[PDB]
């Protein structure tokens, strides 16, 4: 939630020296090195700011030293600018980040030529400011970044930046090919299950990516079979996360949106801009075409794969989950694992009962993918403020989602989330907990 | 939810000095102007409290500053009070907000007078505290509010501050019978379309029979409610059911039927509707004497026709009776529940960017209304553009509508929405803002 993370979304880490848009040798996280086509000077001005003319490649540790020195100089630049500083001080903490973002990118003085927009910002004429900035050469040169910044000025929010999900991806990615990070399928699976504790691309890694697909099973063990033999871009990671919680209907929207030419088939060209998915969906040399039935099945199998993996994680390798094991999963799924009241319900309110099978657990997970259908079906209960009894809940799940929850799954749900002891779940006790994570 | 959001529901924001039922001048979020026995005295008190010549009018930011001081002052009144602090310390976070709410409303000294109820709270005897507080003059003065606070003490959840619907029903209900309030079909229609406009009337058992009389003369389709007008009765529970119908996607029509069919025989009987004193809906579904069973096709038709009725009535409301909406009329409909700051930006965009182009037919309006039941699909479409780093220009907007509904919408509507919500004027749809306005517009009963 801060300028530093904003700018690592906006300015991408590059450990080799590189020409920018403007053509200047640059390095790290948008560090400007020299304004001289002399590359020899690019390693000189580099040196006394580093400890060595270069090393060819810088490494990340020092790249962050640079990035910190720039960000503060940027702030210092603004604070000692007559035109910028008043504006800067009228601004809330987030808008200041937006304006620091601007100076970091263009310099204190460039951002000082934006006379009118600066006026409007001080007046908190957010809308006129956003409109005027969007006509600038700066917008035209880097419109995706300028839009994110402008939206920050308009809304005083971080909605334009998804700082958390870019942080997850880098924390689990294990491969790199010229500044671009990559997950393996093992990395991807760990990232949806664990909070934490889970190199550069080579010709082996790429060759493994095809042969892995040749050896991996084609169903719900695809990613576990692949393991580290594969590659997933940041964009494909976000794509899978966006769709993996959806019912089938959401798969079909995603497919129709890829299918730009309308022939009910995805071509590698229609897919995002070789990864594991590209090879799976479009074959090795990129001329297989993906039909919806195959896409749907793939997404279904990945959902199942994730369910089976999480089941064995919380069962600790046993064939059945204890009710207490399912309860622990429920806390993490509902994002309530740090609320003491729920842990107390687990330890003290849960009968020893039958253990919970994989199939029962999968039915519960299937139900969770149809939550909005279930919420809509439950609206008379919710609007009436009428807490729901176990039997009525069971029936509603079956009617609204097709799923059969066992009394033992449902007993566990009710014992965990019934907070006032009436043996019923009010709207805030369960629906409110979900998606108001 | 927190004490701030709770009080924001319990205390209407008054940007102009307001004299409340208890006779106090108030401002902001329940800020009482105490040394003010007149309007002019209240302006003097307010000007000192804000440090500005306000003429009785403050800004949102000024209200928020007073609000924070008032909540801070309530907390301090609790922590420095021998009777209040031990109870507060003992309470969970939700019930602590309920105690701050009371001190905010009544003052530390007033709340400290509830000695037995306070004792019961500290002892975690929540039902018994609640029964005790409900008998008080405090409750009698502001019973809707006090009930929310007391129910928060009872359950320890925020349930009483969500899904609020009853106060709005009561606003519009024009009839009462033995303590229960009822809407006419006309009251219901007004409650759907208008923010606000009642002189409630009692009913004898004879008034009921004759009001319920004549149902067979009403139109069987999309004029049913308009044909009945004031000749019908709708209970609170039926009102909630009607609200659920209006927002309901076609995809959910059969599920809605099956939820009511509790014996699984593919028909709804009067006794199964009872799980939700004759009423219009009961007579229409189950006959005069409750003898008829309601089958799915008629139930689906009823829902479809109600949705059509609201759309036809709203179309003419904003077309002012003309056969086509102007683009500005469609904009007026769309923005009708938007709030002051954001509303001025959208209207600026209306005045400055819209061209009269082709006016908007009833069928085109209806198609837009149907689209609002596919907004999850539309949001997925927006995400797919975002992942592809594809700016959402008019063509992208059109395509997302087509994918979400399976039909193209008309250019006069899509181009109007796009010009309103191209907020930066860079030919990019601000689709998050658009969906926030739309979902709010279509969310009946708030
Ligand atoms: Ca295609
Ligand atoms: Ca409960
Ligand atoms: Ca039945």
């Amino acid at each position: 939630m801060n300028i530093f993370e904003m700018l690592r979304i906006d300015e991408r880490l590059r450990l080799k020296i590189y020409k920018d848009t403007e053509g200047y040798y640059t390095i790290g996280i948008g560090h400007l090195l020299t304004k001289s086509p002399s590359l020899n000077a690019a390693k000189s001005e580099l040196d006394k700011a580093i400890g060595r003319n270069t090393n060819g490649v810088i490494t990340k540790d020092e790249a962050e030293k640079l990035f910190n020195q720039d960000v503060d100089a940027a702030v210092r630049g603004i604070l000692r600018n007559a035109k910028l500083k008043p504006v800067y001080d009228s601004l809330d903490a987030v808008r200041r980040a937006a304006l620091i973002n601007m100076v970091f990118q263009m310099g204190e003085t460039g951002v000082a030529g934006f006379t009118n927009s600066l006026r409007m910002l001080q007046q908190k004429r957010w809308d006129e400011a956003a409109v005027n900035l969007a006509k600038s050469i700066w917008y035209n040169q880097t419109p995706n970044r300028a839009k994110r910044v402008i939206t920050t000025f308009r809304t005083g929010t971080w909605d334009a930046y998804h700082m958390l999900r870019k942080q997850r991806f880098m924390q689990f990615s294990s491969l790199e090919h010229e500044g671009e990070y990559y997950m393996t399928p093992r990395d991807f699976l760990f990232s949806v299950m664990f909070e934490q504790m889970e190199k550069k691309l080579t010709k082996k890694d790429i060759e493994d990516t095809l042969s892995g697909i040749q050896t991996a099973g084609c169903g719900s063990t695809f990613f576990r079979d692949l393991g580290d033999k594969g590659l997933i871009s940041y964009t494909e990671y976000l794509f899978l996360l966006t769709i993996l919680t959806k019912p089938h209907s959401g798969f079909h929207v995603a497919f129709k949106m890829l299918d730009t030419d309308g022939n009910e088939m995805i071509e590698k060209r229609e897919f995002f801009k070789n990864t594991t998915l590209q090879m799976r969906f479009f074959g090795k040399r990129g001329q297989r075409k993906l039909h919806y039935k195959e896409f749907r099945r793939f997404m279904e199998n990945l959902q199942t794969e994730i369910q089976e993996m999480e089941f064995l994680q919380f069962s600790k390798g046993l064939s059945f989950m204890r009710k207490e094991d399912f309860a622990e999963w429920l806390l993490f799924f509902t994002n309530t694992e740090n609320k003491d009241i729920y842990w107390k319900n687990v330890r003290e309110k849960l009968s020893a009962g039958e253990s919970i099978s994989l199939d029962e657990f999968k039915s519960f997970c299937h139900f969770t993918t149809h939550l909005e259908d279930f919420a809509i079906a439950m609206q008379m209960f919710s609007l009436a403020h009428r807490p729901v009894r176990l039997a009525e809940f069971k029936r509603a799940v079956k009617v609204a989602t097709g799923q059969e929850l066992s009394n033992n799954i449902l007993d566990t749900v009710f014992k965990i989330f019934d907070l006032d002891g009436d043996e019923c779940l009010s709207h805030e006790e369960f629906l409110g907990v979900l998606k108001n994570r």
